[PDB]
């Protein structure tokens, strides 16, 4: 076993290197290995591996003071000399870490003593404790399991200080963790957590059904929508909704025809009936987006005007741009050229190509003709990367990156939403104003420039806002309540109590 859960993820948990990336799965990384400090639902954070800490006048310095009963896993203690040989090993791979801001903020970090470690900043950057808690890269891991002291070219084994010891892996097969017998803080109650490798969601289904796994838990792709909602209805199951985490969007080429011209993405914007996309392909199961940050979002209460599903104004706004339908045709032309737009989305994943479906139909109403482009993941994100789309699938990171991260991350070229306002006269303006609103402690002028940021995004129509999504759970009932974790990519698995 009653202490011992089964549940599933679409693939292996990766090496759990705390300070990289891709094939490291970030709720399994946040299992293992721990920050300075943890963030709370209510956007703050409270000390951890920091028992406390304090900062310069001019906001650059920050010291902390640690814990000094924390143990790694196989004994080795965490001290600030270990938490510096972390941040050395993050920091020596920085140019990875460019979307992250902190990690170009960061000029030196030193252990003072054995329990005082010392930050430096380049500025004083506001979002500075809440990007220390991240899943990654800023946690630790035992420094014995650096590779040649460093762990951008690997580790040996993911020794962290964590409550979850990553017992075995078998690639494409599972992973197991159970619990850490030598935790600093409080014991979880679940001793044993098996994650059984199922990449499909139907299959993830038939799981349940069957009674190979236990829990199921993840985003609105986690099983099919239609049997979740089945499940909430059988007696002999339990299923839990989330109140929303982030949006779901379409990102569009300002840089690319005809998505360049704002009177096209003004149209686009209101094509679609996103209520009825949602009772359609999302079986219900989600929200309306109007935005690209819901209202509830940090900064984000501005009172921007939505554009509601309106085909008529949709038709009107093209006409006026002299897109307009040649005699006998249903797309539109203009200067010779047709309306028509590529739609790239994964394209084995049902849901996406459901949506692009729903997407294609709707705009094909008004005049403009969506062509379809399901491709390989590989082939989708060097899309993002390089603006080789005119429309893609795209969605926000929720708490804590919502909206700063967020925003932060709009100004490095390889992503999709650089590329996505490539195309904006005032594209080098909103740049500068994220990097001033991150820097900002002048609270009315950080609130001003947010304002400005995101009235410009919406106003020049780059997203196409479809869904604010939520976490779902379908678990057996013996486990009971499934709580949520303040960080929206993280699974509280040691607050489960059956
Ligand atoms: C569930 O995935 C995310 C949930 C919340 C935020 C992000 C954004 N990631 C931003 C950085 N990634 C790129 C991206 O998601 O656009 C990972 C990354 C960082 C540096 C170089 C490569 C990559 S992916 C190969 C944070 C992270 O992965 O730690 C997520 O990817
Ligand atoms: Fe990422």
């Amino acid at each position: 076993a009653p202490d011992e859960i089964t549940t599933a993820w679409p693939v292996n948990v990766g090496p759990l290197n705390p300070h990289l990336y891709t094939p490291n799965q970030m709720f399994a990384q946040s299992m293992v290995y721990e920050p300075l400090v943890k963030y709370q639902a209510d956007g703050s954070v409270i000390p951890w591996l920091a028992k406390s800490w304090t900062h310069s006048e001019d906001g650059k310095t920050w010291t902390f003071t640690l814990r000094d009963d924390v143990k790694f896993s196989n004994g080795e203690p965490f001290d600030a000399e270990a938490a510096a040989e972390n941040f050395r090993a993050v920091l020596d791979n920085r140019q990875r870490h460019a979307w992250l801001e902190l990690a170009n903020q960061i000029v030196d970090v030193k252990a003072l003593s054995k329990t005082e470690l010392q930050i430096t900043l380049k500025s004083a950057y506001y979002p500075f404790l809440q990007e220390l808690a991240l899943p990654r890269p800023f946690r630790f891991i035992a420094p014995s399991q650096f590779k040649n002291h460093e762990t951008m070219n690997g580790i040996k084994a993911p020794i962290g200080t964590g409550p979850w010891i990553l017992q075995e892996s078998k690639l494409n097969q599972y992973d197991v963790f159970v619990r850490n017998e030598n935790y600093w803080g409080e014991k979880p109650a679940i001793k044993k957590i098996t994650f059984n490798v199922i990449p499909d969601p139907t299959t993830r289904a038939v799981a349940f059904e069957t009674g190979d796994i236990d829990l199921l838990y993840g985003n609105e792709g986690l099983l099919p929508l239609d049997t979740f909602a089945r499940f909430s209805q059988n007696p002999a199951y339990h299923t839990q909704l989330s109140q929303p985490i982030e949006t779901v969007m379409l990102a569009l080429n300002t840089a690319k025809a005809p998505t360049n011209e704002l009177a096209v993405r003004e149209a686009l914007n209101y094509a679609v009936n996103k209520k009825s996309l949602i009772d359609n392909a999302l079986y219900g199961t989600q929200q309306v987006a109007d935005t690209l940050f819901a209202p509830s979002v940090p900064y984000a209460n501005l009172g921007l005007k939505p554009s509601q599903y309106d085909p008529q104004k949709a038709k009107a706004l093209l006409e006026k741009a002299g897109w307009t339908l040649p005699a006998g045709k249903d797309i539109r032309e203009k200067n010779g050229q047709p309306l028509r737009i590529e739609l790239s989305f994964i394209g084995t994943d049902a849901l996406s190509k459901s949506m692009a479906e729903i997407i294609q139909a709707d705009m094909r109403q008004i005049g403009a003709d969506v062509s379809l482009i399901g491709e390989e993941e590989s082939s989708i994100y060097a899309r993002q990367r390089d603006g080789r789309f005119g429309m893609i699938f795209h969605r926000t990171w929720g708490a804590p990156y919502d909206p700063h991260a967020f925003l932060s991350s709009m100004r490095v070229p390889s992503h999709a939403d650089f590329q996505a306002q490539q195309g904006l006269a005032d594209k080098p303006l909103i740049d500068k104003e994220i990097g001033e609103v991150l820097a900002t402690h002048d609270e009315t002028q950080r609130q001003a420039l947010y304002r400005d940021i995101l009235t410009r995004l919406h106003d020049e129509a780059v997203y196409l806002p479809i869904s604010y999504i939520s976490m779902m759970v379908v678990s057996k009932p013996e486990l009971g309540n499934i709580p949520y974790a303040p960080i929206a990519t993280e699974i509280p698995f040691e607050q489960i109590k059956p």
